[PDB]
């Protein structure tokens, strides 16, 4: 019926559906570090997440989200390239059934094990709906995940899935701090582009990090155990929910770093 990862529904049949899909800022990209222009009047990133508000996960289907409380002024960011503030309404992941592939953004071809997207929008147009009329509408904070170490502030999440192993479950989940789940630099790379799940819409400013975070092969492991169906359906393991690099265009990645 509808979009999916499927051979009859996945990333290569989008475009039926949503014609932006062949568009000119489409998300994600292969980041070639070689060509990536270091753009020294760029800012600091400023991440202020000490007063996040978690309220519940679920699981739509296409990966898991968890959505904050985004009524006021209590995750953003700002700063780097953005112009604004920018709420934290919610993230998600995107991974693989192998530790070799999972990730959507791509660095020199190097494919990491997953990516963790915090979507934010500009408070400057009232809500998200509004936001994503606007080219400049959403900031989306890329980590890529590779598997070595377990990461502690990552278990809460890892230990719920099981709750909402089928789409359309959901469960409480309050008191969660992403801030445990940021690398230790903020060095970036930085693109327009666009959402890489439908509809595919170009209002999106990249800002993926450089440093990935370590987590361990158990805790990837908990994400490949969720379900793409439903209860009662018949089980489809929840993995490759990540979308294939898009042409560059006309368009140029700027680096934060040298
Ligand atoms: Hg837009
Ligand atoms: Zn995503």
């Amino acid at each position: 019926h509808h979009w999916g990862y499927g051979k009859h529904n996945g990333p290569e049949h989008w475009h039926k559906d949503f014609p932006i899909a062949k568009g000119e800022r489409q998300s994600p990209v292969d980041i070639d570090t070689h060509t990536a222009k270091y753009d020294p009047s760029l800012k600091p990133l400023s991440v202020s997440y000490d007063q996040a508000t978690s309220l519940r996960i679920l699981n739509n289907g296409h990966t898991f989200n968890v959505e904050f409380d985004d009524s006021q002024d209590k995750a953003v960011l700002k700063g780097g390239p953005l112009d604004g503030t920018y709420r934290l309404i919610q993230f998600h992941f995107h991974w693989g059934s192998l530790d070799g592939q999972g990730s959507e953004h791509t660095v020199d071809k190097k494919k990491y094990a997953a990516e963790l997207h915090l979507v934010h929008w500009n408070t400057k147009y009232g809500d998200f709906g509004k936001a994503v009329q606007q080219p400049d509408g959403l900031a989306v904070l890329g980590i890529f995940l590779k598997v070595g170490s377990a990461k502690p502030g990552l278990q809460k999440v890892v230990d719920v899935l099981d709750s909402i192993k089928t789409k359309g479950k959901s469960a409480d989940f309050t008191n969660f701090d992403p801030r445990g789940l940021l690398p230790e630099s903020l060095d970036y790379w930085t693109y327009p582009g666009s959402l890489t799940t439908p509809p595919l819409l170009e209002c999106v400013t990249w800002i993926v990090l450089k440093e990935p975070i370590s987590v361990s092969s158990e805790q990837v492991l908990k994400f490949r155990k969720l379900n793409f169906n439903g209860e009662g359906e018949p089980e489809e393991l929840m993995v490759d929910n990540w979308r294939p690099a898009q042409p560059l265009k006309n368009r140029q990645i700027k680096a934060s770093f040298k």
